[PDB]
Formats: C-alpha cells, structure tokens, sequence
C-alpha cells in the first residue's frame, strides 16, 4: 500500500541531482519532487509508466519541508486513497504533503496553450540569460546548483522564457516554479506551500519540446500572474501559492571587520614611484632581475602624498622574489599641507634603512606604518529625534533596539502626509508575532523594504501643529515619530490622556469595521465575541452593548472574567464562556435556546473556529478577524451556508492600500463612537520607551489585560504645544538618504554597482546616476534599472568617464541636474591581472584610470562644487590590505584610493574606503580565494551600512575559512 | 446593467449568447464566457486584469464553484444561489477570505 | 478495540452499501495516520470518508 521512497543524495544514487536544490544553505526536497514521487506511486498503482500517465494534482498542500542530509537517506511514504482520489506523503509518520492525485482521463492539449501576455515585451533583444537569472535567484536566497539551473533564457518581466529539459520532471517543474517566482516583486526565500492544480500530460509534453542548435531540448514557459498559471511543455501549474520561509540566522557569514589605520612605530636600489606615467614599473622589473644586490630595494614616492604604493608593496611581497627583494615602501603621506615634509636625502632615510621595517609612512611627523585593527563590535549609537523600534535579529526579543529612522535623514513635506511626534505606541498581536518571528514581514500589505521594520500599528502623540492626536498606521508605529495621512488621525478628547488614547485606534477601528461595516449588527442581536478580555474583544463588547446586544464572550481565565464583569456591568454570569476550550459552543447553544448567535467575532483558530461556525444562527454573520486558519487555507464546510449564513473575512489592513471612502466610513464610525462615549479606552500597561523588550515579552506571555503601551515620550500637561518636537534619544545609527539629493555610483551598472544602487533605493535614494563606459548591455542591468524607474526613482545611466577631469565634471553636473549631490560611490574597476614579470606600464595606467585618476577627479569636483556632499565612498580590496598574487596594480590603485579618502577625511570632508574581500553571489569573482570565502551580498550590505556610520577612514570586511 | 455595472455572464450555448446580446445590448462580446467548464475563470481573470470580479452570483457547483471563488477580487462578495455544494458540505478553502472576501449563502 | 478510545471527525457517508441476501460485500478501510484520515470503499467506489 504505502510506497516507500528512500531518497539518497549520495554520488552513486540516482537522486544525486537533489543535492543541487539548495535553499539558503539547506538541501530541500522540492515540491515538484513530491509531485513526481506521487506520480510514480499513482503509475505503479495503475500499472502504468509515468511517461504514459497523464496526471492531475489538486489542492496540493505542503505541510513541512524535508531536510536531505549530506550523509544518510530520507524515507518518504506515499499512500493513495484511490476512491477519494487523494494522496498522502509522510516522513517518519509526520504528514508532509497532502492533496488529490488522479489520472487525467481526457488530456486536453489546448490546456497547454500559452496565454497571451498582458502587454507585448518591448525589450525583446535584452533578456535575462541563464547566469543572470540564477544570480538573481541566488540573491533572493535560492542557491540552485547546475542540475536545477534549467532556465536558459527568461524575459525581464519574468512572464516568459525557455526551460531546459534534461529528461527530469522534478527539475523541469522546479524551474517552472523558479520562472513563476522570478518576476515576483516580493524579496526573500519564497517556497511553495499550496498549489490549486497541476496538470501533467507527457504525451503533449514530448510534442511541445523542441531542440536548439546546442542539441539540448527546451520548452517555452509562460507565467501569467493575471490568470495565475504557469505553462511549460506539457505541465500546467495553476494557483501556485508561495509563502516566505524565513532565512536561518545560523549563517556562516560572520565577517571579520577591521580598521586600516596609521600606526606610529647589499647595494641599495632606489625606485621612484612618484611618476604618473608608471614608467618605473619596467625598472621595478629590473629590480626583480637581480638576486643579491636586489635585497635592499627602497621603493620611495616623494612627490604625491596619495601615491598609494602600500598595496603595490603588499602584493609584490606575495609574488616570487618580493621577499628576497625586500620591497619596502617609503611613503610621505602628509595629511595636512603644513607638514614637516621629511627629506629622503637626509639622515631620516638612513635611520629608516637601519630599521629595515616592512613599511615606512611619514604622517605629519610620525614614522609609522599602516595596520589592521579589530573593529569595535558595539553598534554606532547617535542622538536623534527620529528612531523606531526594530528587531535586529528576527525572532529574538532580546535583539530589540531603537534605530535611526528614515525621517531624520530625509524630512518629507507634502500635502496629504503628516509627521506626528509619538508619545505612546501600543503593541499589538501582529507586533508580537513579528518580533517573535511567527509572522513574516512580507505578509503585511504594502511596499516594505527588506530592512524595513513594521513593528507598531497604533500611536498617540502630537501632530505637526501640536494638536493632540491618535493614529492608525499600517506599520512603523513603534517610532518616536510617524509619517501618516491625516485621514488616519483622530483628535484625542480633553478627558482622555495620550496614554489612554494610544489603545483606541487599531482595536476600535477593527471592532467597528467587523461589527458595523461588515457584520451590519442591529440592536438587540445576540452576538458572540472571542477573547473578550482582549483589545478587539473589549471594543466589540463596548460596541455591542452600546446597541443593547446580548453578548457571549469567551475568556481564558477567571481574572479576565472578573475584569470583564467589572468593566462591563451589563454582562451577566451567563455571558462568559471559555476561550481555551471548545465548551463555549455548548454554553452558547445552551443559553441561546439552540438557535445560535447572530454575529460571531472570531479570532480563535483550528477547531475553536469551527465550533464558532457551529454557534451561528440562521442569517448569522461570521466575522473572521483571525489569520491562522485564513493563512493555512483550512477547509470550511459550506453546509453552514445553508443557514443563510454570511462569512466575512475581516482584514483592516486593506484600508492602508486604497484609503477610499470605505475607510472614511470606519473613521466616521470611530469618531462618532468617541463623541458618543461608546469608544472607551482600554486599560493600558505602560512600559518606558527605554525598555521596549520587556514590554514585548510581557505581552507575549499573554497574561496582559487590555493593551500594552510603550511610552516614547511623557505627555507634558498642555492642550496644543507649538513645538511638539520629539526629544533626543540614543539610537543605533542607520544609513538613510534624502529624497531630494542625487547620488553617484561610479561603475554603478556593474554587479556590486547594481546591488549598492538597490540598497540605496531601499535607503531612500530617489535620484541615482550610475556611470558606465559601455552603458546598459546585460538583461539584468536593464531589468534592475527599469524596475527602479517604475518604482519612481530617477536613475540616470551616464557614460561620463571619471578618469578624465572633464568627464567627472560632466558627471557631477548631470547629478546636480537631478538634485544636490549627496553622495559619490567609486566602484568602477578594470582588471589587468598577471605577475610583475608579465606586467606593463600601460596595464597600470588602465587599472589606475578608474580608481586612482577617477578618485582624483571625483575628489576635486566634489570639493569645488559639492558643498552638501554626505558620502564619498570608494571600494578598495583586501588585496591592498594584505596582498594578492598577480594583482600589484590593483593593490596600488586601491591604496591610492585609500590615501585619497584618508586625506579627505582628515581635512573634514566625508571620506570612506571599504576594503571588500571576495564578494559572493555577485561580482567579478563569480563571473575559496586567498583563503577567504566570497562574502554574500546581504552581509556585504549590512557591513556597508555599519561602515557608513563610522568615524574611521578605511575599513575592511572579509570572511575567513 | 441598471446600476451601470460591468457584467460577465457565463452561458453554455451560442444561442444563449445571442439571446443575451439581443436582450441586453449593453453587454459586449467580452461579457460572455462558458458556464459548462472552468474556462470562464481565465476569461474573467483576463478581462479584469487579474484583479477579479467584485460580486459572483454563483449557481454552478463543484469545480465551477471553486473557479467562481477564484474569480473573486479583493473585497469580493460571493453570493451562493445554488445548493448542491451547500447540501453536500463541500470544503471551501478558507484563504479567499484573506482578500477581505465575504461569502454569502 | 475495547482498549482504544477513538475519535471520528467530519465523517461523510457518500453512499449506502446494500448487503445481499446471499454472498458477501468487501469493504476496504484505508488509514492515513499522518493525515489522521480514513476511507471506506466498496469496489473502489468511495463510501465513507472522514478522520479517525
Ligand atoms: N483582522 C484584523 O484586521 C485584526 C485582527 N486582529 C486580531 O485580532 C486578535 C485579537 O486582537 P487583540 O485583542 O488585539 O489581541 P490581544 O493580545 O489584545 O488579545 C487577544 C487574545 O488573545 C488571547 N490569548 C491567548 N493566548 C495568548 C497569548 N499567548 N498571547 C496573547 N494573547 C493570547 C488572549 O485572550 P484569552 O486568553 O482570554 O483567550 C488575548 O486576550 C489578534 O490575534 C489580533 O491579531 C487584531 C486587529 C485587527
Ligand atoms: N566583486 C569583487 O569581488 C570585489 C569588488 N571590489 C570592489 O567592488 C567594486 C565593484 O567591482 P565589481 O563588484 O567587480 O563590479 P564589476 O567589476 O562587474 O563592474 C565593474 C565596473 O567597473 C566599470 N568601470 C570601470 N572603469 C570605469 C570607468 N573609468 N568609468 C565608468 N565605469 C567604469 C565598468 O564599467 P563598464 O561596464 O564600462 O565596463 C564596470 O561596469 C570595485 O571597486 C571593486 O574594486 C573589491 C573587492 C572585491
Ligand atoms: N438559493 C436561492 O435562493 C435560489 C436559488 N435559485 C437557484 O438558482 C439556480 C438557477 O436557478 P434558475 O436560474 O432560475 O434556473 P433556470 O431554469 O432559469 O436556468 C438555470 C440555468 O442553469 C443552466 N442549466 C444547467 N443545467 C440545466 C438544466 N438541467 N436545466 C435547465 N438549465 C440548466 C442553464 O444555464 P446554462 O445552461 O447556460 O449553464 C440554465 O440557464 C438554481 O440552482 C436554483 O437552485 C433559484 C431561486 C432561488
């Protein structure tokens, strides 16, 4: 009966390809793997082959993800109920996959006819190649191997492409799902959990396959999100539902972060590197020719203080003969113009030679070197008036901190938006779920960035005019200030306090929308409320008792029963039942005469929901404000609708996407309830804003009654304060950029260029100028640029070369055309590798054009005509810090960049040089290096955010093995 | 049509299509789909831009009922007029309610 | 059986099995323990479905 499948991932095993299905460092069994395993079981039951068995899957539900270990095997048991057409895949007795599987009795080829695209594709020549597609997917968290890299070509929108057929159904349908999720605006690891239907007809799949000039069979795939289908070959996946699986915090990327700082302490051959034509390189090769007399090689640069021969020496030491030549730099890096300027023809050179140090740098009278120190692990805390509460590590209440908000670095002023100082912010159930990790941030409607914190849905405080207001926000309510439309604000009455009013908006808006707008509750209607002692429960009780409705409330303890009795004296002893059990249903049906309750405001889950459905009377209204059964697609027997029953799915969040007159109805209802005294503030347990973590855990334990409120600011005694400015508090520094400023990324069309541009967009950048020599070539670049442009960002792709001073001037002018230049990023790079022997001065010139001369010109033009510049960042390499074989010119250019940044920072202007190691998932090293793994790009962006708020001139980020 | 609404009528014949077109000139060629198969769903999902319909007056059953449910937009109203699926207690996936959908028996 | 308290849930009877005067009716009971479900069939035709 139960077909056993011992999935083994060994090399000799036939299922070794499953090793290539990696999702965030874990080998997961694909959902299409379950589809194929059930297909095999059904073919065996019917005595057919999979290639001869057109099959239909329906209501496929994935209940857990199977971990395929590196060593060992996993047994999956498939059981078929042929009479009910159902199947069941289980692992070690635990249900894994459920659904209906049945042979397609009448396979219709017309089903696998690709739907017409909603709009024609204009960028037909520019498509996403296989490498680009899977680099993007790896950025999203799918570390797919070659076996599952079946997408050879895909359109920019992700609505069409071609899938490579390797005679493997698992890989084919997995790449089908990859194509479906490729054009997904949501970011993160999205794994399928439900599929409505999957029709596989191998007969027409063979016909649909066609072969390219590579002699590889491919199938055209079309993803129609309008129809919510994916059609490829003879596979049709309709109603695919994917949920965002959180990425495990057990990431091996624990980067080493360091600071690069100046630290005071035969026949000699002098090599002057001060020449700008690099003609000395050949002479340096001559120095490498000798062996005995080459021991005292003194490589000195005395003209330019930003020579940057540090990386040159560090890399040349790694090359053969460098240690024997003892190549050591004598760099006169005087940060200030008023400097001693030690003469290298005096006794100072003799003392330096006697010391025989590996490096000698003269810094304002200090004879030292450049050294790496461990960066302090303490996050940079700054005093700001605009901060929000965020969980630094998801699912950990201990890592709850105040971090700087986007409002302080970017102050917006426009009609229809109001910046309100927050004195009190009420923690909600969704906030606890977000902080504890039980709720995915992507589940909340709205365009939220990856680094966005959505804690807080409710606040009270003072608006810009100083009026005492209380507001309902989609997210970010746990902030010292919020930016919300005035349509979501209510005036706090004089008799109320800000602490009292902080509990009203979310709870009473939810109750009013459920009961009046949706439930249409009439006076005198018997009504059941689940979790009556809770906020929404209490508001529903107040609204129902305002209408004189008989109320049955479910509570979880005797203390909550007593509190509800005291708070609402209209409730008798027969109005209370148990919410932790199902018995409430009997109670209700005993006290309503078996008729039922006209309305059921239900926030309970699983069978407690179904019992609440059983409590419904004829013409009953079931308002489901809970989410567990809604998110799980749990079955609901529709025979209840034989009672003329209405079933409302009440979500208040849908009011933050349109905010039309439908929300204005709820706003008017809440205002009328406030005026009439129906809306009464709940009991508030107040925790000081300096300690939000204890509030979070206290409300998580669930013994709280009413509302839990964090006091961001104590309410001063007054009616309308003219100032109403938030008080200064210490918060973790976070990099944000004004929307009115333009930012330049040199080489922003490159890999790290595009990723940093996206990160800046997520940090509030609205004006971007990415400069590249060749313009837009690859499909990935075009897709990213057009996505940012559709997002509303002013992205300019310029061809101005920062190598030439005129080019840098034109680039800065183009940026200033968009807006004042707030930041310049130097990521432009050309690589001319090779040992010192097979190295030419022209290669040095080419490698230093973007980095050395480019940073010269950027610094000069920013000094001349960028008074308001906030960021001057350049990307150097750890090859400068320590040394790389065959990359002497790269190290020299990086060291020159670092010297430029150090001089800029010493003078007072912004300056930052980031010594990046191997860069993962994106870059040049992807299109173990020097003992360092490629740092994943998310970690790179986190480290860059850390570095951008540091006072150190040069910092390095690299991951050891 | 009195309320000036966009209407998608599912009929199972071409003669029914012609009679509906003659009776209600406000209906266009895109207003008609097929009631004898699930296909109408796609038709609706094509002509609503994937948004779906605000109200479903469903008298069909089984897979046609499920397809009609899948046609609901956000804040959609599903008015069950038929009784087969109601009488048989057929399970209804409780995830359409995540679109602020109200189900009317 | 007498040592096993049991719970049936959502039991549905799709058709009635007529026991012949002479002969025998074969009833197939299949259990999905992980799904906690059961199925009773007569000749491959679904007769009873539910959870147990
Ligand atoms: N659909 C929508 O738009 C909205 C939905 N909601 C949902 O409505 C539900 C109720 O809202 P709300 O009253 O504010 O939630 P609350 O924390 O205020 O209380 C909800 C009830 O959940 C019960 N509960 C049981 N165990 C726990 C626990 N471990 N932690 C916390 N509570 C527990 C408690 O009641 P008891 O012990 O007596 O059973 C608690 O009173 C929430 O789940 C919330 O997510 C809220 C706002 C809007
Ligand atoms: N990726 C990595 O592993 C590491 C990267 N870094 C730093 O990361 C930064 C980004 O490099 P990378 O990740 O490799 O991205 P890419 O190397 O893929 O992109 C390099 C970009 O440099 C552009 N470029 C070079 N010179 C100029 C110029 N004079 N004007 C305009 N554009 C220019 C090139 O433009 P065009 O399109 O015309 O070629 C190219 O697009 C570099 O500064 C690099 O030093 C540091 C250490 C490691
Ligand atoms: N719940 C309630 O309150 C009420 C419900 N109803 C329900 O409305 C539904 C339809 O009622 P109503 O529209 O008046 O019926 P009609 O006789 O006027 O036609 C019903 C439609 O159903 C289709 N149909 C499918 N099979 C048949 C069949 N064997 N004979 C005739 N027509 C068929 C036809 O459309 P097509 O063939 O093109 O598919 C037909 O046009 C019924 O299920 C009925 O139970 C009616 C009154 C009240």
């Amino acid at each position: 009966s139960a077909a056993i499948y011992n999935i083994d991932t060994s090399s000799e095993s036939p299922d070794h390809y499953l090793v290539d299905h990696t999702l965030d460092g874990r080998v997961l069994f694909p959902a299409t793997g379950y589809l194929s395993i059930v297909w095999k079981t059904l073919a065996r039951a019917l005595g057919l082959g999979v290639e001869q068995l057109p099959v239909v899957f329906e209501d496929v539900v994935l209940h857990q993800a199977t971990i395929l270990p590196k060593t060992g095997t996993v047994s999956l048991e498939v059981r078929l109920l042929e009479a009910s057409r159902a199947f069941e895949v289980s692992e070690n007795g635990n249900l894994v996959v459920s659904g209906k599987v049945y042979q397609w009795d009448d396979p219709d080829p017309r089903l696998f006819d690709h739907p017409e695209s909603p709009t024609p594709n204009p960028t037909e020549p520019l498509f996403l190649a296989q490498a680009e597609v899977y680099k993007e997917l790896r950025l999203r968290g799918y570390d797919y191997g070659p076996h599952f890299q079946g997408i050879l070509e895909a359109s920019l929108e992700g609505d069409s492409g071609r899938l490579l057929w390797k005679d493997n159904w698992v890989s084919f349908m997995d790449t089908m799902l990859q194509m479906s999720i490729l054009g997904s605006a949501k970011h993160g690891l999205y794994l399928p959990t439900r599929v409505t239907a999957i029709h596989i007809d191998p007969a027409t799949h063979r016909q649909k396959l066609y072969t390219l000039q590579d002699k590889a069979q491919v199938a055209d795939v079309v993803v129609s999100r309008w129809l919510r289908v994916t059609v490829a070959g003879g596979v049709h996946i309709s109603g695919l539902h994917t949920e965002s699986a959180p990425r495990r915090q057990q990431e091996q990327q624990v980067p080493i972060l360091e600071k690069f700082c100046f630290t005071p302490h035969d026949s000699p051959i002098f090599l002057p590197v001060d020449d700008t034509s690099f003609r000395w390189v050949e002479s340096l090769k001559g120095i490498l020719a000798d062996e005995d007399s080459s021991r005292p090689v003194w490589l000195k640069a005395i003209n330019c203080a930003t020579s940057g021969v540090v990386g040159l020496v560090n890399c040349l030491r790694r090359e053969p003969g460098g240690n024997r030549l003892r190549c050591v730099l004598l760099s006169n890096l005087s940060s200030t113009s008023h400097v001693p300027e030690v003469d290298p023809g005096s006794a100072e050179l003799q003392k330096v030679l006697q010391g025989d140090l590996v490096m000698n740098v003269y810094r304002d009278g200090a004879w030292g070197a450049f050294r790496h120190f461990l960066l302090e692990e303490d996050k940079p805390e700054e005093p700001t008036a605009h901060a929000f509460v965020s969980t630094l590590t998801r699912g950990d209440l201990s890592s709850i901190r105040w971090v700087c908000s986007s409002l302080r670095h970017a102050q917006p002023t426009c009609p229809g938006a109001q910046l309100c100082t927050v004195y009190y912010a009420s923690l909600n159930f969704r906030d606890i779920m977000l902080a504890t990790g039980k709720l995915s941030p992507d589940a909340i409607p709205g365009k939220w960035t990856s680094q966005d914190s959505l804690l807080g849905m409710e606040f009270s405080g003072r608006d810009a005019s100083g009026k005492r207001v209380m507001g309902l926000v989609p997210a970010k309510g746990l902030a010292t200030s919020v930016l919300l439309s005035p349509d979501f604000l209510w005036d706090v009455p004089s008799n109320w306090t800000l602490e009292e009013a902080a509990s009203v908006p979310v709870v009473y808006s939810t109750a009013y929308y459920a009961l009046v707008v949706r439930g249409r509750v009439r006076p005198g209607e018997t009504l059941l409320i689940h979790s009556g002692s809770g906020g929404v429960g209490q508001a529903a009780i107040a609204i129902a008792l305002s209408l004189g409705c008989r109320v049955f409330t479910t509570v979880g303890s005797a203390e909550k029963r007593a509190y509800l009795q005291a708070r609402f004296p209209q409730l008798d002893s027969t109005s209370f039942a148990n919410s932790r059990d199902t018995s409430f249903e009997q109670h209700v049906l005993w006290h309503t005469g078996g008729k039922g309750v006209d309305l059921v405001l239900n926030s309970l889950a699983e069978e407690k929901l179904q019992a609440s459905v059983r409590c419904l009377a004829t013409h009953g209204r079931f308002l489901e404000i809970g989410k567990f059964d809604l998110s799980q697609n749990h079955p609901l027997g529709m025979a209840i609708f034989l009672k003329n029953v209405t079933f409302h799915g009440v979500l208040l969040d849908a009011f933050f996407n349109e905010s039309s007159a439908d929300w204005r109805e709820v706003w008017a209802l809440v205002q009328a309830g406030i005026r009439d005294g129906v809306v009464r503030p709940l009991k508030c347990t107040v925790f000081h804003g300096a300690q939000v973590e204890d509030a979070f855990r206290y409300m998580a334990q669930g013994k709280h009654i009413g509302k839990v409120v964090v006091q961001v600011l104590a309410e001063e005694p007054e009616a309308v304060l003219k100032g109403a400015k938030p008080k200064l508090m210490s918060a973790i520094s976070k990099t944000f950029c004004p929307a009115h400023k333009s930012y330049i990324i040199a080489g922003g069309l490159g890999g790290f260029g595009l990723e940093l541009a996206q990160w800046l967009i997520q940090r509030g950048v609205q004006k971007l100028v990415l400069t590249s020599r060749s313009g837009i070539r690859t499909g990935y670049q075009a897709k990213q640029v057009r996505r940012w442009r559709r997002q509303g960002v002013q992205v300019q792709v310029s061809t101005s070369n920062i190598s030439s001073l005129e080019g840098a001037r034109g680039l800065i002018a183009e940026a200033a055309q968009l807006g004042p230049v707030g930041g310049v990023f130097n990521l432009a790079v050309v690589l001319r590798d090779g040992l010192l022997e097979n190295q030419t001065p022209e290669f040095f010139q080419d490698v230093c054009k973007p980095k050395y001369s480019g940073t010269l010109n950027l610094d000069r033009v920013t000094r001349e005509a960028c008074p308001e510049l906030d960021y001057f960042v350049v990307f150097s390499s750890v090859s400068c810090g320590r040394g790389n074989a065959g990359q002497s010119n790269y190290g020299f250019a990086n060291s020159a960049m670092e010297r430029i940044c150090e001089k800029r920072r010493h003078e007072g202007l912004p300056g930052l040089a980031v010594q990046w190691g191997a860069i993962g998932d994106v870059g040049i090293l992807v299109e173990i290096v020097s003992g360092t793994l490629p740092q994943r790009m998310a970690s790179c962006l986190e480290v860059l955010d850390l570095f951008l708020n540091q006072p150190h001139m040069v910092l390095s980020s690299f991951v050891l093995a």
